[PDB]
């Protein structure tokens, strides 16, 4: 049927995007990789200048409203690509959206505000979520990173109890690359050979 | 107490900035002018070619956050000067980023999803509506200003009708720039004479 939208999420320096590109070479020649934030936009640069620059000033809000805008700008590329078979790997989405803007208790930045901005994007076929048990960047370092981790065990916590069975919680702790790699594919082969029909999508 | 946050909002071309610098004079020496968009920023920027070149795309959503964001990279400094005494008359805010994005009929971007980014900012002690019974812009069409029209007198019932008693549709058809500066003031300056707590703040 239509290709799958595979999401893997998870914290800075856990595997994820080394695992995304296994993956994607992988399902080659039918697959593509899309990373967010999609920095090589126009909106793009600007959350780059954030992340690279403690300097760059901007509210929480706006920042938060920057990184929504940079999926709205390719989801619809996203969809295109799905319909005319091809599936596609993401490293970081909504999950990361969210989890990253409400980690840092700013007033009226919630879970529900952080997510609205996102309503209305197609939702993944499948989201991994890896968990282990620099600096570089201006969320980068340990206080933070703690605070994102938790916020993203509160949310990914609801969606599941809430219903979504396409959520993965996946425990890289003490995992090696291809050891990730074998687990990451036991839950992934088998959505990839599901048929999906082609009118038939989730949106957040 | 704290300064007041007069905002004039309304279609293009009907008055809207000539008011808002008239008001904006006449409140000197303690008066700040803010328009929105605000371009001189670097995601004012965007919006800027956003509107004035049809080869810069960009979906719906994602403008529409840009816009949002605008504003959000801005008002704390707002809440700054009103609590420093100033008062601030506003050309455009959140009532226009609601209207002209609900008003393209998109799917899945009505009324309130287009409201979601801007709950939180603070909300004017008084709104004014400047209503009437070129085409530089991308939004400078008859035909879809005529949908935005209809949007922002459903968004402004709706308001209204909730018991919002700080926005006031002022009718300017046919009227010269002295006669609306008339009617505007006199809606104005019983709210400029009023004492407002430095704590009270309405929010969207
Ligand atoms: C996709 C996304 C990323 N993030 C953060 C996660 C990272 O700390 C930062 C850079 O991510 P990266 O290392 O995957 O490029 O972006 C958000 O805060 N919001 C989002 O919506
Ligand atoms: C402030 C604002 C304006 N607009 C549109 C209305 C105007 O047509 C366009 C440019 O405004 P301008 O002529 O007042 O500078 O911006 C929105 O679409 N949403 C917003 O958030």
């Amino acid at each position: 049927g239509r290709g799958k939208l595979i999401l893997i999420e998870g914290l800075d320096r856990t595997g994820k995007t080394t695992q995304c590109n296994i993956l994607y070479k992988k399902l080659q020649p039918n697959c593509k990789l899309l990373k967010f934030p999609e920095r090589s936009t126009r909106i793009g640069g600007l959350i780059n200048e954030y992340l690279t620059d403690d300097s760059f000033q901007l509210s929480d809000q706006a920042i938060h409203l920057l990184f929504s805008a940079n999926r709205w700008e390719i989801v619809d590329k996203i969809k295109k690509d799905l319909l005319e078979g091809k599936n596609i790997v993401m490293d970081r989405y909504v999950y990361s959206g969210v989890a990253y803007s409400a980690a840092k208790g700013t007033n009226g930045m919630d879970l529900d505000w952080c997510l609205q901005p996102d309503v209305g994007l197609l939702k993944p076929d499948l989201t991994l979520f890896l968990s282990t048990q620099f600096g570089d960047e201006r969320y980068e370092t340990v206080k933070f990173q703690e605070k994102v981790k938790q916020t993203f065990m509160k949310l990914l916590d609801k969606e599941i109890r809430k219903g979504d069975e396409s959520i993965t919680i996946v425990d890289v702790t003490n995992k090696g690359i291809q050891e990730v790699e074998a687990l990451i594919w036991q839950i992934v082969e088998p959505v990839l050979s599901t048929h999906i029909d082609h009118d038939k999508f989730s949106f957040f």
